[PDB]
């Protein structure tokens, strides 16, 4: 019930123009080296699956999961890569919205 704003963030991030790298889990078969570099994958649909089924005890580890998305993105992709550029936009969107609400 305090995750009222978490679904608003998630719903806006899902529909955001720059969300295309994070809408489904990275497919390690198509992304060379992803499996070995990123040991805790996270993506918006997994956050969706987890939020619906209810496993977010506070807005705290919602943010932890979102921040994991953008931390994985910066670990794996160069800042000037196409996926990197989208990640930065998504990460600033998230930070921006999160402080607008908390
Ligand atoms: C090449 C580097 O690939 C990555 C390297 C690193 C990372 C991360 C997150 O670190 C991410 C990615 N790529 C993606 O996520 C990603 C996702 C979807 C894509 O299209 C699927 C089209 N499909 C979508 C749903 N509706 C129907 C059509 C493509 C693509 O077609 O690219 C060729 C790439
Ligand atoms: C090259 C690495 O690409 C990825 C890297 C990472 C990831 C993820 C999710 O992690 C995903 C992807 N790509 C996909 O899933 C994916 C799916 C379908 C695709 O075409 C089918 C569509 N069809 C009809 C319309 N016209 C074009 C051809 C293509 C593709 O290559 O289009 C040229 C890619």
């Amino acid at each position: 019930s305090d995750l009222t704003f978490c679904e608003i963030i998630l719903m806006e991030m899902e529909s955001h123009d720059a969300a295309w790298p994070f809408l489904e889990p990275v497919n390690p078969r198509l992304v060379s080296g992803y499996r070995r570099i990123i040991k805790n994958p996270m993506d918006f649909s997994t956050m969706r699956e987890r939020l619906l089924r209810g496993g977010y005890t506070s807005s705290e580890e919602f943010a932890a999961d979102a921040l994991l998305v953008f931390d994985n993105c910066q670990t794996f992709n160069e800042d000037d890569s196409e996926v990197g550029k989208a990640g930065h936009i998504m990460r600033r969107f998230f930070e921006s919205r999160w402080e607008e609400f908390y």
